[PDB]
This record gives C-alpha cells, sequence and structure tokens, in this order.
C-alpha cells in the first residue's frame, strides 16, 4: 500500500530560547516542523482544530499535544522516540 508520514507543529513565540532544542532535534532528524506564532488569532484556531479544544502554548506532534520542550527530549530518551519520530516524520 501507500506510505504515511505525520507532521510536527510547535505553538509558541519566536522568542523561545528553550524551543531551540525541539526545533534543533527535528531539523537534525530531517523533518519538516511548522512554527506557529503565539498569536492566539491563529494559534488558538489552529490548536483548536488540531486537537479539538485548546488555547495555550505547547508542542504539537502529529495527533498529540506534548506541552513542554524538554518533555519531547525526556520522552524520546525514555523510549518514546519511536512515537516522536513517527510524528515528526
Amino acid at each position: 500500500g501507500p506510505g504515511s508520514m505525520k507532521e510536527i507543529i510547535l505553538y509558541t513565540r519566536p522568542n523561545c530560547p528553550y524551543c531551540k532544542r525541539a526545533r534543533d532535534l527535528l531539523d537534525k532528524k530531517g523533518v519538516k516542523y511548522t512554527d506557529i506564532d503565539a498569536s492566539t488569532s491563529l494559534r488558538q484556531e489552529m490548536v483548536q482544530r488540531a486537537n479539538g479544544r485548546n488555547t495555550f502554548p505547547q508542542i504539537f506532534i502529529g495527533d498529540y499535544h506534548v506541552g513542554g520542550c524538554d518533555d519531547l527530549y525526556a520522552l524520546e530518551n525514555k523510549g518514546k522516540l519511536d512515537s516522536l519520530l513517527q510524528d515528526v516524520h
């Protein structure tokens, strides 16, 4: 059958000295991450239709909302790498 690849979306402002880790890992693996401006005007609607209902900053991946930046790292190192990679893929 055909293939299947998910996409990663980060919801936050461009002034995130921590998010650099998340974006770094993604680009390092070789995936396409979408940077969503903190502006709720578009973030609220995006995150709302992305998960179903939400209006706060966090790290979205495929069909799941992580939350914190380091979170993705810890989980990925804990064994959730498969999911993260499968989502960012």
